[PDB]
DNA sequence: CTGCCTCGGGCAC
DNA sequence: GTGCCCGAGGCAG
């Protein structure tokens, strides 16, 4: 449970069928990152992510919620320069769905049918050494690519761990988190799982013959 | 326009911030893929993936509604425990969250900055000529593994083209398509281009590692 | 874009 | 599994 006092609100997800999901809680360092650079999200946008009535002066509503936790939100702020269908997630659903994107690349990316057509369309038997290399080169390149995305150690939620990079390749790492809401980096390793899966099942095939 | 006859209903997307988008069209050929095999949806996670009120025998409506169109759904048929939240999505949407996640992973990963770290965990000058080919391989096996799933011809909204690939490695495709809802095949080539250009960008520092210095 | 008032869906049963 | 009625947000304007 996080501490009550830091619980701006609770907000239902968007992508649960037939009350599948508790509402997420919405802490007040998750909506200080959505008003800061690089979103600087406004009253209007922020209710939307909030899944907040829209009523008559509901943006002065929750600019007077904001104030009252520590949070200045100007009535002039203009709209974000750059909205995805990302922008509208909640972090905790962000990450859900970056788990779930990498829950079905694990068991429903027909990886093996995948190897079998692709080595299929190698089958000169003088380029099956130089295959298998370029399969394990490529296994070894995308674990390092993965096994540093997942020392991100960006805020999400209540969440401040010490960071473990250097604080270049963090700030750049924290950009991509920002403008996802958490989604980007697990959900890049969530695919990356349909590739690996793919490159074994292929040097499994080769091994066979 | 899609031929009127051929739409089931008009969704509101899900995952839209201040009506940013027209409601999806849901054809007929989409209910009868989430009403077949794999996912054998019933008429309560239907109604929740076309977003329409729990209703005093909703249920029945819309099983009339079904049967008016040809596709019957039995009122007993189990509820599928599979469901993920992509179950929730209608194709229109799950695309089009594919096609953003393509846009933040082409224009907001930091694949430059990822290239210079990789390539300085592995600096040493008797491996750069190693690394270099893994590079090279990697985008070779990873652009041939996005062309196979570029020639994915799965029917999605209104379209059933004419297939380009073996029925075999098409039929397990279609799967993908068919539990992802349109997503997966289009998201795992968007999580590749971020890869790719880390691979790019990895291979241009190398090149220029003098004038960098 | 604002915000009313329809009707989606969290919730209790 | 059903379906009420609060309140999110689709849509009118
Ligand atoms: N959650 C994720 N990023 N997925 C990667 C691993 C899939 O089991
Ligand atoms: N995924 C499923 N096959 N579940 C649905 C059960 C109803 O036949």
């Amino acid at each position: 449970v996080v501490n009550p006092n830091e619980v701006f609100c609770s907000v239902p997800g968007r992508l649960s069928l037939l009350s599948s999901t508790s509402k997420y809680k919405v802490t007040v360092a998750e909506v200080q990152r959505r008003l800061s650079p690089p979103e600087c999200l406004n009253a209007s946008l922020l209710g939307g992510v909030l899944r907040r009535a829209k009523s008559k002066n509901g943006g002065r509503s929750l600019r007077e919620k904001l104030d009252k936790i520590g949070l200045n939100l100007p009535a002039g702020r203009r709209k974000a320069a750059n909205v995805t269908l990302l922008t509208s997630l909640v972090e905790g659903e962000a990450v859900h769905l970056a788990r779930d994107f990498g829950y079905v690349c694990e068991t429903e990316f027909p990886a093996k049918a995948v190897a079998e057509f692709l080595n299929r369309q190698h089958s000169d038997p003088n380029e099956q050494v130089t295959r298998k290399n370029m399969l394990l080169a490529t296994k070894q390149i995308c674990k390092e690519f993965t096994d540093l995305l997942a020392q991100d150690r960006s805020p999400l939620g209540n969440s401040r761990p010490n960071p473990i990079l250097e604080p270049g390749i963090q700030s750049c790492l924290t950009h991509f988190n920002l403008i996802s809401h958490g989604f980007g980096s697990p959900a890049v390793c969530a695919a990356v799982t349909a590739l690996q899966n793919y490159l074994t099942e292929a040097l499994k095939a080769m091994d066979k013959m």
